[PDB]
RNA sequence: AAAAAAA
């Protein structure tokens, strides 16, 4: 398909809700909804995205815009507009399907649709239903039958379940499908699912197999995604709406980035505790921050430490895929409202999630993928607000930082070293309740995690893996100790032959 | 054992 580029214009023409109203692009009902939100004016992506989406319905849309710049409304406003000027057709059928890589992001997008509804009750006739895992399947279908939504927000897994069973009933008249965080949804582990989704929607469409128009949105994507999505893009042409220069870094420039480099991985923990401590003092507990960790078990562990240290000063929230979905939703809306607190989470919260006025984004270790560094720090400095970010890593993780410059052109100017005092180590380690068996599982989970991204971040396996494993000895206050495992376990890991295995483990 | 995703 023909991929048409539309680079970031220098000055360009101003676009406004009023202008789109007078121009005939937008109806008064949707115009009334967004105006009441009292935004200063449409964001760059929104100005560059709305009219093209409503344009000649023989083209697809790819849109790149930095984090926190209102990409959600950039495709929700047009969708609503499409629904208005087709209100006398199909009516009780899904006309827009929005897909997100995490449940909480899908539920967030739903909430944003509900905000549009609350600003104009006239738009409530265009109902919306979310379809995500961890929710009652029957209840969602009853909601489907009752509301007969024109908009569906979903995660790939639950959506396929519904489509396999009810495609004929609701999805024979889809006109739009949206891939939010598109690049992620087009990666291995999601790509096959979205191809399954796209195929079913096309096969079931009443007009034609190429009727559906596809919208791709993310803060991180290139031309590679257009190739990765070639099977889900129906139209013959495709617009690339980019509000970012080719050479410009995808990371938000307003974020004050820094990296704290330590000798070991374990004392990135100590550095972060000292940083948070310093931050709570200076800000007088007026501190809202998100700290990312590489692993669920380590996240839960890091959470346990931060409670013992800072629960007296701030709420500490634990957020990952092993948290029950009810609790995930509960803490997400709390941290959205709260003025302060520390959200401790995995990369489940790396993309899309919009928490107003986060002061800082902290990172212990590396993200699950290179791009997610951009999305991680993107949780702060949103909607014009300021923000800072700190990356806590060890010496053996520097290749990730270098790769960050080589690939994404992200240069972290502020760099500093760190060595923990004996007092801090005693303070933190004295406040661990975990048995040696628990510490083992935690470090093992980190070994598995770091082993899987050796190639991505150009890590030296002979160096990084022993360092991660050595965390076990540090936490038990005995650097000489190795992780106790069985011969079968060491074999299951496949390092029975590798010298690195012996350096990490002790066969008991 | 390892981040998401019908779990
Ligand atoms: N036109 C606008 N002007 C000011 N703020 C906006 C505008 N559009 C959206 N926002 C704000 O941006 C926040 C998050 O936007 P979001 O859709 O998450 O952007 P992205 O998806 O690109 O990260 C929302 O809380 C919203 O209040
Ligand atoms: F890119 Be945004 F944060 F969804
Ligand atoms: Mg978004
Ligand atoms: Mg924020």
């Amino acid at each position: 398909s023909k991929l048409i580029h539309v680079p970031k214009e220098d000055n360009s023409k101003e676009v406004t809700l009023d202008s789109l109203l007078e121009e005939g692009v937008l109806d008064k009902e949707i115009h009334k909804a967004i105006t009441r939100m009292e935004f200063p004016g449409l964001t760059p992506v929104q100005q560059k995205t709305i009219k093209p989406i409503l344009s000649s319905e023989d083209h697809d849309v790819i849109a790149r815009a930095k984090t926190g710049t209102g990409k959600t409304f950039a495709f929700l406003i047009p969708i609503f507009q499409h629904l208005i000027n087709t209100k006398f057709d199909s009516q009780y059928m899904v006309k827009a399907v929005i897909v997100a890589p995490t449940r909480d992001l899908a539920l967030q997008i739903e909430a944003e649709v509900k905000k549009i509804h609350d600003m104009n009750y006239g738009l409530k006739k265009y109902a919306c239903v979310s379809l995500v895992g961890g929710t009652d399947f029957r209840a969602a279908m009853n909601k489907m039958n009752k509301l007969r939504p024109n908009i569906v927000i979903a995660t790939p897994g639950r959506l396929i379940d519904v489509l396999e069973k009810y495609s004929n009933k609701f999805f024979r008249f889809v006109d739009y499908k949206v891939l939010d965080e598109a690049d992620r949804l087009l990666e291995i582990g999601f790509r096959d699912d979205l191809e399954t989704i796209s195929g079913i929607l096309n096969e079931k469409n009443s007009k034609s197999a190429d009727n559906i128009k596809t919208l791709l949105f993310s803060a991180t994507l290139d031309d590679k995604v257009q190739k990765l999505a070639n099977n889900i893009m129906n139209k013959k042409e495709c617009l690339f709406l980019d509000t970012v220069d080719k050479n410009e870094p995808e990371a938000h420039e307003r974020i004050d980035q820094s990296v704290v480099i330590s000798e070991k991985f374990a004392n990135s923990i100590f550095a972060a505790v000292e940083h948070i401590k310093k931050q709570i003092k200076e800000r007088d507990s007026n501190y809202k921050a998100i700290i990312f960790a590489p692993t669920v078990k380590f996240t839960s562990f890091l959470c346990s430490i931060l409670k013992n240290e800072f629960k007296k000063d701030l709420p500490i929230l634990e957020f990952h895929g092993k948290i029950t979905q009810n609790k995930r939703t509960s803490l997400v809306k709390r941290f959205k409202k709260d003025e302060s607190g520390i959200l401790v989470c995995t990369d489940v919260g790396a993309r899309g999630m919009d928490f107003p006025n986060v002061h800082e984004v902290l990172q212990i270790g590396v993200p699950s993928e290179l791009a997610n560094y951009i999305h991680r720090i993107g949780r702060t400095a949103r909607s014009g607000k300021e923000g800072s970010s700190v990356l806590f890593i060890c010496k053996d993780e520097l290749p990730f930082v270098r790769e960050l410059e080589d690939a994404k052109n992200i240069v972290i100017a502020k760099q500093e070293k760190y060595e923990p005092s004996e007092e801090i180590k005693s303070e933190v380690l004295e406040a661990v309740t975990e048995e040696p068996e628990d510490i083992s599982d935690i470090v093992i989970s980190l070994i598995s995690s770091y082993r899987s991204c050796i190639k991505e971040y150009r890590f030296s396996e002979r160096r990084i893996l022993p360092e991660i494993a050595s965390t076990y000895g540090v936490l038990l206050n005995d650097p000489q100790l190795k992780i106790p495992v069985s011969r079968r376990f060491l074999d299951k890991l496949g390092l029975s032959r590798s010298p690195i295995g012996k350096a990490m483990f002790e066969i008991r």
